[PDB]
C-alpha cells in the first residue's frame, strides 16, 4: 500500500469525461477538469493537459500521467505551506499517506478549516483527530472515503483499504 494505490481506490479510473461528487467535470484517477458547467470548457482543459486533441477520451498511461502529477502536486503543494509542513513532517509514512489524499481532494482552500485537526494530528492525539475530522462538510458528504482517510489518521495502518 502506498498514495497511489489508495487514492486508485478512492478516486476509480474512467477514461472519459464523467462527474465528481461533487458535480464537476473530471477525467482520470480523478482529476479535476473544471468548475465550469461547459463541457467545452471541459475539453479545452483536458486538450492543454494532455497535449493532444482529446475529445473527452483519454488512455489508461495518459490518466496515470496526469495523476502521478497532481500527486506531486498534493505532496509540493503541503511542503510549501508553512502551516501544512511541519505537521506532515511529524507524521509517519501511513499518515502522510492520509494527508495527501485530503489535499489532492480538497487543495489548500481546507488548509484553515482544519487548524485544529492539524494540531491534534500533530500532537499525536488520533482519537481526539478523528472525532474532529468527522465534524465537517467533507465527512458528511463523503462520508466512506473521509472513514477510511479518518481510520488511516487513527490507526496508521492500511486496515480501512485492505
Ligand atoms: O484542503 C485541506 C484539508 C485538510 C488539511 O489538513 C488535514 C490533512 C493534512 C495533515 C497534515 C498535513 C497536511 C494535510 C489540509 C488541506
Amino acid at each position: 500500500m502506498n498514495i497511489f494505490e489508495m487514492l486508485r481506490i478512492d478516486e476509480g479510473l474512467r477514461l472519459k469525461i464523467y462527474k465528481d461528487t461533487e458535480g464537476y467535470y473530471t477525467i482520470g484517477i480523478g482529476h479535476l477538469l473544471t468548475k465550469s458547467p461547459s463541457l467545452n470548457a471541459a475539453k479545452s482543459e483536458l486538450d492543454k493537459a494532455i497535449g493532444r486533441n482529446c475529445n473527452g477520451v483519454i488512455t489508461k498511461d495518459e490518466a496515470e500521467k496526469l495523476f502521478n502529477q497532481d500527486v506531486d502536486a498534493a505532496v509540493r503543494g503541503i511542503l510549501r505551506n508553512a502551516k501544512l509542513k511541519p505537521v506532515y513532517d511529524s507524521l509517519d509514512a501511513v499518515r502522510r499517506c492520509a494527508a495527501i489524499n485530503m489535499v489532492f481532494q480538497m487543495g489548500e482552500t481546507g488548509v484553515a478549516g482544519f487548524t485544529n485537526s492539524l494540531r491534534m494530528l500533530q500532537q499525536k492525539r488520533w482519537d481526539e483527530a478523528a472525532v474532529n475530522l468527522a465534524k465537517s462538510r467533507w465527512y458528511n458528504q463523503t462520508p466512506n472515503r473521509a472513514k477510511r482517510v479518518i481510520t488511516t489518521f487513527r490507526t496508521g495502518t492500511w486496515d480501512a483499504y485492505k
